[PDB]
């Protein structure tokens, strides 16, 4: 009973994120098994390359879902329980037992986000840690060089602190690698063929888009920012994927596929964000002015804005990728594909 997706506003989405200076962006829809998909711009804009919808590209924190999934089969496997100390796992990691799990899950556990001191300035920051191996621990311990910003479970405050921890829990509860609980429990089943976590190598395999940092100052030339180990966010930030497969991802998701049915309602108890926003656990809710709600989650790692949301039952879902990043009203206007591929023409 959705609307039908509108092409023509996602075209004007699209042209305008150029216009305000995405070098390329794009959008693909699969509605209930018919596509929509766009692409405007180049993917290399040195080269010229046009992107398109088949590129892969940096997620950034939509690696969120996939940690968040990881930790929820845990869940269910009897491995994890939501509501225990992050330290009953993790001995004398957090200065505080109070924090939990699930807390930290859904951004309410007061760490303080180490991401602001090292990308206060755009681009020297990106300078700065762009070839840098950190372990889970050295960014547990950055964090901890500040006090936590709110008690225990006061709080929404977005932190790529809590889901550092959510792999420093998920490698010591299973005994494995983060990209190998990705592969086995998400990519292999859902045979997401164009989804990898290869930290801390550099290269994006296969045919990719660029991304292009914008610099702080207006007006700065954009900077190459496609080949990072993202080790600074790793389980909050480091997947790479394409539109096809984040589609998958989120229909598998909410269509109920890849955990319990109890633990993906935990998943969607909602913490407000704002009066059309709020956050589960690894998991954003977005209000559409149309009254649809749709579920997924944001990504911004240097170069790559992406969204991928999909309705409650699955059945459509969108993603849209503009490959710069640091431009405010690029990622305003790229929220824009959600209300054109489900609220359609006004
Ligand atoms: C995941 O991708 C992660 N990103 C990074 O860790 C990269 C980075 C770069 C520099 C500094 C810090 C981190 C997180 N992603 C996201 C996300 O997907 O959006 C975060 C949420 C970011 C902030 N969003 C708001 O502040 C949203 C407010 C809300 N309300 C309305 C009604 O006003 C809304 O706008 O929806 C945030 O920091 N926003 C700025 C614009 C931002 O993203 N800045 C970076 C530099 C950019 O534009 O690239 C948290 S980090």
């Amino acid at each position: 009973d959705l609307p039908a997706p509108d092409d023509t506003g996602l075209q004007a989405v699209l042209h305008t994120a150029l216009s305000q200076g995405a070098p390329g962006a794009m959008v693909r829809v699969d509605d209930n098994g018919t596509i929509h998909q766009l692409s405007e711009g180049v993917a290399d804009r040195a080269t010229g390359r046009a992107i398109t919808t088949t590129d892969r590209f940096r997620v950034g924190s939509v690696t969120k879902s996939f940690s968040a999934v990881v930790l929820l089969q845990l869940v269910d496997e009897g491995k994890l329980d939501l509501d225990a100390s992050v330290n009953t796992y993790l001995p004398g990691l957090l200065p505080d037992d109070r924090i939990t799990v699930r807390q930290v899950m859904s951004h309410r556990s007061g760490l303080y986000d180490y991401t602001n001191d090292m990308f206060a300035q755009t681009v020297p920051g990106f300078e700065s840690v762009r070839n840098k191996v950190f372990s889970y621990q050295d960014l547990i311990t950055l964090s901890l060089k500040h006090g936590v910003t709110n008690a225990p479970g006061a709080a929404y405050s977005y932190s790529n602190t809590n889901f550092v921890v959510a792999g420093m829990l998920i490698e010591k509860l299973t005994g494995h690698s983060v990209a190998t609980e990705y592969q086995n429990r998400i990519f292999t089943p859902l045979n997401l063929t164009d989804t990898f976590y290869v930290h801390p190598d550099t290269v994006i395999p296969g045919t990719h888009a660029n991304g292009y940092l914008t610099p702080d100052e207006a007006g700065g030339a954009l900077v190459d920012s496609t080949e990072q180990t993202v080790s600074w966010a790793q389980s909050a930030g480091a997947v790479i994927s394409s539109t096809q497969d984040l589609d998958t991802f989120f229909s598998a998701l909410m269509s109920g596929q890849l955990m319990s049915a109890a633990q993906l309602a935990q998943m969607q108890q909602w913490t407000t964000v704002n009066s059309t926003q709020g956050y589960g656990l690894g998991l954003r809710r977005r209000d559409l002015s149309c009254g649809i709600s749709v579920y997924g989650h944001t990504g911004t790692v240097q170069g790559y804005y992406t969204y991928a949301f999909a309705s409650k039952d699955g059945k459509r879902s969108v993603t849209a990728l503009a490959n710069t990043s640091n431009n405010v009203n690029v990622l305003n206007t790229m929220a824009r594909t959600l209300e054109s591929a489900f609220c359609g023409k006004p």
